[PDB]
């Protein structure tokens, strides 16, 4: 199942040292050089916006491996703090379900703050 927590935990202590099972809500471009895709996750608890790829895995969404609705384990992470909100960076991740085996949403995970 999803790593129900996975998000508040990032959130609230900074935990690096978890390997969550996480679905991708909604996976977009930001182009401007190399595009970085920014991604909604879900831990089936919480949604989170401020999800960024490492561009290391670009290839995985630009082959349609990693999209909207496929479910993940992230193996790697980092919690940056911005000038003005936290954002996590996945660093390494597997696709454990394509987007086509889940189908849906999972749950009705509630917007994290």
């Amino acid at each position: 199942q999803l790593s129900e927590g996975a998000i508040a935990a990032i959130m609230q202590k900074g935990d690096t040292n978890i390997k969550p099972i996480l679905q991708v809500i909604n996976i977009r471009p930001i182009t401007t050089s190399p595009p970085r895709y920014r991604l909604l996750m879900s831990d089936g608890l919480n949604t989170l916006s401020s999800f960024m790829l490492a561009t290391q895995l670009n290839p995985l969404v630009e082959e349609e491996q990693l999209s909207s609705n496929c479910v993940c384990q992230i193996h790697r992470f980092i919690v940056n703090t911005l000038k003005d909100r936290r954002v996590v960076i996945l660093m390494e991740l597997e696709v454990l379900k394509s987007a086509e085996a889940v189908g849906v949403k999972i749950g009705n995970p509630v917007p994290y703050n």
